């Protein structure tokens, strides 16, 4: 009976709901997951349990933070700090200067949160730019990862078909083809966000979902001209080596951390201002609400 006791709920953030709430005693605000407890199966009480323990093990500064877990009578609390800075993708088209050096800074912060996830036997499975919420910029403008619901635990680099996981544009070949997957399909949803965060529209797209997952399974993406001719060559080497189609090839989040793009960002990241990316980008989130 605590989160009825002790928090007052306000207005929704986002099989679950998300509410902005307040702690009755300290006055501290938090984001509460609350989830529907009643008439599950035992897969689905098995499910609720593995997120519960997946969100309480994983402490980063670049992954949301679990403050509570609360089982009242029919509904179940999942309870995080309250991040305010919004989403990444939103906060991006509304700067005025955008580089490749940002967009470097970005997906270092998303490759830190995903290798925390790994070093600890978590595959995220459903990374997406609605997973991606920021700190406010008065606490640092960290970049957080979000929900757990879908993330399966592995053992070391184990790998088996855990079945189907994620979402479309952001599927990796080894999953379409049903094939034992694990930590790499993390490593290509990076390598589809990297490179959204370079020109503002996908690597893999068609309105026929089934020829986007055979484009996808083909790992045939480009680099058009002439919004990519700008882009050094450092940054194509890492989307190439993030989307890989051989999982075993792929690069991991931990050598990725080490990628000259990424440690070395202000000797080899472009400064320029990328104003068509953030005009793209515009029209990439204008799509995804719908
Ligand atoms: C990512 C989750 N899922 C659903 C489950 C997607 C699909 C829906 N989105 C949300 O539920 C959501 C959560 C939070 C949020 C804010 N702090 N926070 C802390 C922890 C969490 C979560 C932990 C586990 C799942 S969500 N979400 C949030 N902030 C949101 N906003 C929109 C801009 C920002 C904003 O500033 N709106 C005032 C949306």
């Amino acid at each position: 009976t605590r989160f009825t006791d002790e928090y007052q709920l306000f207005e929704e953030l986002g099989f679950s709901v998300v509410r902005r709430c307040m702690k009755i005693p300290t006055g501290q605000e938090y984001a509460a997951k609350i989830i529907n407890t009643k008439k599950l199966s035992a897969r689905d009480h098995q499910k609720l349990e593995r997120e519960a323990r997946i969100c309480r093990l994983l402490k980063h500064p670049n992954i949301v933070r679990l403050h509570d877990s609360i089982s009242e009578e029919g509904f179940h609390y999942l309870v995080f700090d309250l991040v305010t800075g919004g989403e990444l993708f939103e906060d991006i088209v509304a700067r005025e200067y955008y580089s490749e050096a940002d967009a470097s800074h970005c997906i270092q912060q998303i490759l830190e949160s995903v290798n925390h996830c790994h070093l600890n036997g978590i595959v995220h499975r459903d990374l997406k730019p609605e997973n991606l919420l920021l700190a406010s910029k008065s606490k640092g403008a960290a970049v957080k990862l979000a929900d757990f619901g879908l993330a399966i635990e592995v053992q070391g680099d184990q790998q088996a078909w855990f079945g189907f996981a994620g979402t479309p544009g952001y599927l990796s070949p080894e999953v379409l083809r049903k094939d034992p997957y694990g930590k790499p399909v993390d490593m290509w949803a990076c390598g589809v966000i990297l490179y959204i965060l370079l020109v503002g529209y996908p690597p893999f797209w068609d309105e026929d979902q089934h020829r986007l997952y055979q484009q996808i399974k083909a790992g045939a993406y480009d680099f058009p001209s002439p919004e990519w001719d700008t882009v050094t060559p450092e940054a194509k080497d890492l989307i190439n080596k993030m989307l890989t189609i051989n999982p075993a090839k792929r690069i991991t989040a931990s050598e990725a951390l080490k990628h000259p793009w990424i440690c070395q960002r202000s000797t080899v990241a472009s400064m320029m201002h990328r104003q068509e990316t953030v005009d793209c980008l515009k029209k990439f989130n204008a799509r995804r609400k719908l």
